[PDB]
């Protein structure tokens, strides 16, 4: 279903 | 800034 695996790109929110 | 790396969890939207 949809495209890819999961939701968004990466892990969490930000960079740190 | 924030926590983690990127936005969300995974790659795209869904599973496929």
């Amino acid at each position: 279903v949809g495209a890819x695996a999961x939701v968004x790109w990466x892990w969490x929110w930000x960079w740190x």
